[PDB]
């Protein structure tokens, strides 16, 4: 797996939540994607409260 | 998020699903992440009927 690139992407997406100014619908789907990606690539960026 | 980058990211994730050597749990999470990113950013790569 390309763990470092995936981790870069996870950090980028986390930042989109906080600094990206996305729509609420996009935000909901993005939150889920981030949680799923952290499981997929076995790496996290700490954030309460993303549930997973 | 810029659509060009969203597209490239989702293409990378699709490639990791098929070539990343991820565990079964991780693969499932990745498939769902792809659905979520397609929805979040308004571009399609896998275009699963499962995407909500
Ligand atoms: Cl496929």
């Amino acid at each position: 797996m390309k763990k470092r690139l995936a981790y870069a992407i996870i950090q980028f997406l986390h930042d989109q939540l906080r600094h990206g100014g996305l729509s609420s619908d996009a935000q909901e789907s993005l939150e889920v994607a981030i949680q799923c990606l952290e499981t997929a690539f076995g790496v996290t960026v700490e954030d309460s409260d993303l549930a997973l």
